[PDB]
Parts: structure tokens; sequence; C-alpha cells
């Protein structure tokens, strides 16, 4: 359980300088499946962030990961494109176990696939040397960030 | 390649895997204490396994070494609950992101001075990862009575 709180949203915004709501859309039912997911994780240890990259690569067509932190806390964000569609219930169980964290430490919703500022969040992230990347960029990001 | 695994282990750790373990021929026999050797393991998984095993063990001692011939990590694990080789094999292959053929598992040789001293010597290295109190069979054979 535990979707999110004013405190988790507040920390995300203080670190990434934009709302978690501006890069995702809403799935109110925990059973609806989807290949693409946006994941935010608070209080994650570095060794598990790095191990998750190698493990997700084997079941994904695309993956982009980054992390930030300051005196108030830490937050890692993932754009995941699974080879097979999964529900929030399933992804929640997979990632809490994989990352060695409580479910309350996560926030999960599918991506906002229409909107230029939303597509530029990922394009900007792909320009950092620290970002971990795997696979070909999703067409919805490529199409909105190209043509002049 | 078992003949070559054994050779790599001795080359790196200075003694034979057979001299620090005893034999369990049946993969279903359960036991709390296990000795594990892993070949070709990545560093990030070695470190992550220390944090995950602490959660279900009363004692743990781990080491990892390498050279142009290859890499090997050795573990003395004391689980809270007794487990069979089948069960430990499945657990660790998945935890470490390696094929089961990359592991060697047997219970420890609990009687013999040279075998107890392998663990005592390992505990003196600053590189060794440790958790919990040393097993009584090691403490008793390596202390002046
Ligand atoms: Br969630
Ligand atoms: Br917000
Ligand atoms: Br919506
Ligand atoms: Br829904
Ligand atoms: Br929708
Ligand atoms: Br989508
Ligand atoms: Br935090
Ligand atoms: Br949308
Ligand atoms: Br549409
Ligand atoms: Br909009
Ligand atoms: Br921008
Ligand atoms: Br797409
Ligand atoms: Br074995």
């Amino acid at each position: 359980g535990s979707r999110a709180t004013v405190f988790k949203l507040g920390l995300f915004k203080s670190l990434f300088l934009c709302s978690f709501h501006d890069i995702t859309r809403l799935f109110k039912n925990d059973k609806t499946t989807n290949q693409q997911w946006v994941l935010a994780v608070f209080g994650l240890a570095e060794v598990f962030f790095e191990a998750s990259f190698e493990l997700l690569k084997k079941q994904c067509s695309f993956l982009q990961m980054q992390k930030r932190s300051h005196e108030g806390g830490t937050c890692a964000v993932y754009l995941i494109c699974f080879n097979t569609a999964k529900s929030r219930e399933t992804v929640r169980n997979l990632m809490a176990n994989m990352l060695n964290v409580r479910e309350e430490c996560l926030m999960l919703q599918p991506p906002k696939i229409r909107g230029l500022s939303a597509a530029l969040f990922w394009f900007k992230s792909s320009l950092s040397p620290a970002t971990l990347k795997h696979g070909a960029l999703p067409e919805w990001i490529r199409a909105q960030t190209t043509l002049n």
C-alpha cells in the first residue's frame, strides 16, 4: 500500500524542481496493467539503486534512472518500459523486494505521454552524464522533442 | 570445469575448498551452517548480498578475491532456520544474479585445527565483511585452553 503523501510530493519537488504530477497521469485502480511506469523511491541505498539497473535490464525494452539528494532527504526516479504489462500491485511487490525497502518508500503511476514539458523532463535527463540508460527512447518522447 | 574451479579457489585463498568443508551427498538434507564459494560474481551483488543475508542469519563472514585467472568469493553462513542445498542454491543464484553452476555448497568442517584457523585468519583482514558472534567451534579450537 501507500501511494503517496504531501511530504513525499514535497521532497520530490524540492529535489527535481517540478511536481511528480507534471510527469505522470493517474491510474486509480491498483489492478490495471501497463508496460510503462514512472517510479519514485525515497531513502534508497546506493548499492540497491545500482543493482536494480542490472536486474531490470533483463526484463525491459527501455530504462532511464537518476537520483538526487540534499539535507532533507533523497529520491531516485525511474522511467521503466517492461517487456510485459504489469499492474501497480505487481510492480510494487517486485520493487520493494528488489530494492530492500518498505512499500511506503515508493510512488508509482504511468507516464504523461502527451505534453511538451513532460517529454522534455526525460530529454533533459538523458543529457546528464550521471543518468543510467538502456534501450531505444520511447517514440512519444522522440516525436515531441524533434522537428527543428 | 569443477576441476578448474577447485584450482582457482586454492590459487586465490591458499587452501583447498575440501579442507574447510565436509560432505552432504543428498541435496535435501537441511542445516543451519553452510560454506559457499561463488565464481565470476559482480561486486555490486557481493555487497548487496551482505545486507540481505544479515536479515536472516545469526553469523556471516565474507571475502572476495581475484586475478587474471578469475574471481571467487567465499561465505561462512549461519542461517537462523535450517536449509537444504536445493533451497540455498535457488536463494543465492537469484540473489547474486549468477547461474547455479557457478556455486559450490557444503556444510563446514567443524573439527580440525587447520580448518578453524582459515576462518580465524580471515577475521584479521580489514577487507573481510562480518556480522554476529563467531561460532563456538571456531572460538574453542583457536583459544588457549
Ligand atoms: Br505506490
Ligand atoms: Br506537488
Ligand atoms: Br489523469
Ligand atoms: Br485505472
Ligand atoms: Br489512460
Ligand atoms: Br503508456
Ligand atoms: Br528520505
Ligand atoms: Br497523458
Ligand atoms: Br490518445
Ligand atoms: Br496538459
Ligand atoms: Br526544458
Ligand atoms: Br512508445
Ligand atoms: Br553445489
